């Protein structure tokens, strides 16, 4: 997928469609095991095509702003709890278009606490989207553990939509993660 | 995996650990996109190591049975609503032996409702292992999408722990979905 400045994805034509996704994420001070470092919460979702990505969706006609479709969405997905947050344009990160249909994906990654983020999964079941297009969310694990295999390399090894796993590794690089 | 019949997996000597892990479903007469039969809602969970499985874990010297070590390490993967039902001999399915440390893995398929199936996804939350050995909760998808790849086939393509992905083709033929 081409990367592409916001105001150039902003300037496309009408024919154009916008998707937007967020990484939700929490400080976690937590150790499993009792000693290997969780460092944060990171939340993807199992999605109804067997792939895992990120909360979002379309933006629609009626939305005001990419981040008033986003938060839409988001409530959507994820249920009352994410209505606790607001995802904002401080909080984008990147565009993208990809080949064939005209879809440009807009990324943001959004710092919850630890107590809002175990709501949002509390709530989940109660999504409009459970059972339909989210199959469950899931937390990233961000260690590699003794074998060095089990972990984070494994859970990249597994079927993503679009670019999710790009958005993912840039998301963990500027949090410091694959120092 | 070598398959074991049960009587031979326990003559196995006290050397040999017992893990048991089971398949939760229920019939769900819901619609994707309203129109794609969803058939039934079976439940993995993503791992600490990054790889989908079963819920469930070790046997232990103070369990009576292989079905009291199921249900007491169901109950904190999954929490209160796992109470809700028990797992016994009449759900069994089959026994395994990998390579490598001497363990016998177990396997068992389990007949919820749907409304106890909901409850247990909507309390994963508060169990024990949240966040720390389970990920998350995610449902199977049983459907294969319009473009030939989507749903089952590639959910199919994510990683498994050990014999779970063989587990899971087995007791969805024994479901006969995969006719
Ligand atoms: O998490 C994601 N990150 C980036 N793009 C996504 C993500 N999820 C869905 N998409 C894209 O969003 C559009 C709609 O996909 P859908 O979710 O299958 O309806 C497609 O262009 C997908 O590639
Ligand atoms: O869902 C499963 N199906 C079959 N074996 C499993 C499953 N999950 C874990 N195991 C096995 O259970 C044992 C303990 O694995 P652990 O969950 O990593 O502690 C190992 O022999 C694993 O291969
Ligand atoms: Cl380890
Ligand atoms: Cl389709
Ligand atoms: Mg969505
Ligand atoms: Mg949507
Ligand atoms: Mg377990
Ligand atoms: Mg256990």
């Amino acid at each position: 997928a081409r990367r592409l400045e916001l105001g150039e994805a902003l300037a496309l034509g009408s024919g154009w469609r916008h998707v937007c996704h967020a990484l939700l994420y929490a400080p976690d001070p937590g150790m499993l095991f009792g000693r290997i470092p969780l460092r944060y919460a990171i939340l993807m979702q199992m999605r109804f095509d067997g792939r895992l990505g990120f909360p979002g969706g379309f933006v629609d006609t009626q939305d005001r702003s990419l981040e008033d479709g986003l938060n839409r969405e988001l409530r959507e997905e994820l249920g009352e709890a994410a209505a606790a947050f607001r995802v904002e344009r401080t909080d984008y990160r990147s565009s993208h278009v990809g080949s064939g249909p005209r879809v440009v994906a807009h990324f943001y990654a959004k710092r919850l606490t630890l107590e809002e983020l175990l709501a949002v999964e509390a709530g989940a079941t109660r999504a409009k989207d459970h059972g339909l297009e989210v199959l469950g969310l899931v937390r990233v694990p961000l260690y590699t553990l003794r074998d060095g295999v089990g972990g984070l390399p494994t859970f990249l090894e597994n079927s993503f939509i679009g670019s999710a796993r790009e958005q993912l590794l840039e998301a963990l690089q500027d949090l410091g993660l694959l120092q």
